[PDB]
């Protein structure tokens, strides 16, 4: 069943297809969603939460005091759970720039009615 | 990524405890995807879909008004899509029969608000 | 009681008096039936459905929106479970025609007692 | 009859002059015809209707319920007998996009009977 | 496309059971087809108005004011677009004697329409 994401569109295949900048050439790889679940067992986070949006929205919302002041890995971390959490949404995102546009538009059309 | 549904919790950790016959001493097991996924060809479906609830449900929904004139391959894949509905939406079900009891309890459910 | 398959001027020996297209000289056969459990069995129906009129109205319910642009052997099953019913219902019919006939007729009073 | 259906400045022609993509390098060819045929006796679908242009649209509506979670095979002969309509309404499409627009561009006219 | 022309019950096949006189024997044949294509480039007659029933109807239009005059060669090309009008809208009949009744049969309810 897991063969889903690996199927032509499926989520691996569209995340190999993102650029790391708005016009760049070099491209998301699968290395970097192995490298997340090292990260969080060293913070001590369940790295089960990367299987769904919801899971993966539950530790961009944990980080958001955190982010501002942050390290170049732990902004690098939230932008490559950023991205997974707009592919998990089925975004077709091109590119980094896009997938921060789109959390905010996520942000914003989940905070407007969530006051 | 698809480590994640393999760690406890997740789908492929669900998927594979769920007994067969409610007093038997066998499992549903990664077979029966497979088997799903050759007999949707087989039928021109898209077997991508049992990625998620929603689209296993839209199977359980096309293959409802079949299934009363429904063979045993049929009503045994009818199960099969529901316990990936049950797994896909975290119910804790033991067996087929509790998976059933989950489509009925939540089918009347939606009757009352599609009133 | 298996001693009733060779029962003298029952349903089986009428089947093969039965006439295959209306003036035509060639009869239906008892191996059409395990071709129409196989076809059947293609398309994941029940043959028990064969068995019983109750089965085979629902078999014909199915049949009949594919029956217009339907090949040839979607007819000509059509057909067969048409003189099934006729032959459950103990209907005497010399021909395909005449068992079509007889069936819309009863169909047709079903339909004003249907509402 | 219609053997003017492989003949300079018939249908076939045309067929394999219309793209794949609007300036596609790959073209329609007939052997998708010949293959299409045989796909509908699979399904037990008449192919004496594929001469006719409302025979044609008819096994377009036969496709329609198992065509929206349909396979991508099933979702491709679709399409390709979708312009092999517009085909025999001679409708000179420039493409793939075209035969697809013509569709709804048609029925707008007709939907407006049912409004 | 054009296979259902020449499997059974095609319009090939519903043109070659066409008697050439009333209560006749001998029948329309494929060479006829042959011949007729041979008599239109003679005066120049584009082949492709006998694909339908329209394009027919505009020749017989052509052919009627100058039928008192004819040979029994123009007296035999009415007839025969005529008998490809009645094949063109499936109209099995007996004889060419009754395809031309056919026309007139059209003028006197159509003509009666275009005043
Ligand atoms: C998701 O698609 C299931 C994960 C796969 C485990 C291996 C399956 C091997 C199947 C062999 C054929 C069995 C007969 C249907
Ligand atoms: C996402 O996590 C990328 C993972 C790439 C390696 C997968 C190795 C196999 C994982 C499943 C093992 C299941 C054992 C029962
Ligand atoms: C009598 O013993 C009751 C149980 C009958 C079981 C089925 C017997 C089927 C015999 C052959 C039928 C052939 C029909 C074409
Ligand atoms: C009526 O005029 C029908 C013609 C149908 C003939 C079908 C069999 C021969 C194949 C014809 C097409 C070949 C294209 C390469
Ligand atoms: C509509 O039905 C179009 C039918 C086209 C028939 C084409 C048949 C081609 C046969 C090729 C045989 C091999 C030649 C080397």
């Amino acid at each position: 069943g897991a063969r889903a994401s690996v199927l032509s569109g499926g989520e691996l295949d569209k995340w190999e297809k993102i650029r790391k900048r708005p016009g760049g050439k070099k491209q998301y790889k699968l290395k970097h969603i192995v490298w997340a679940s090292r990260e969080l067992e060293r913070f001590a986070v369940n790295p089960g939460l990367l299987e769904t949006s919801e899971g993966c929205r539950q530790i961009l919302g944990q980080l958001q005091p955190s982010l501002q002041t942050g390290s170049e890995k732990l902004r690098s971390l939230y932008n490559t759970i950023t991205v997974l959490y707009c592919v998990h949404q089925r975004i077709d995102v091109k590119d980094t720039k896009e997938a921060l546009d789109k959390i905010e538009e996520e942000q914003n059309k989940s905070k407007k009615k969530a006051q």
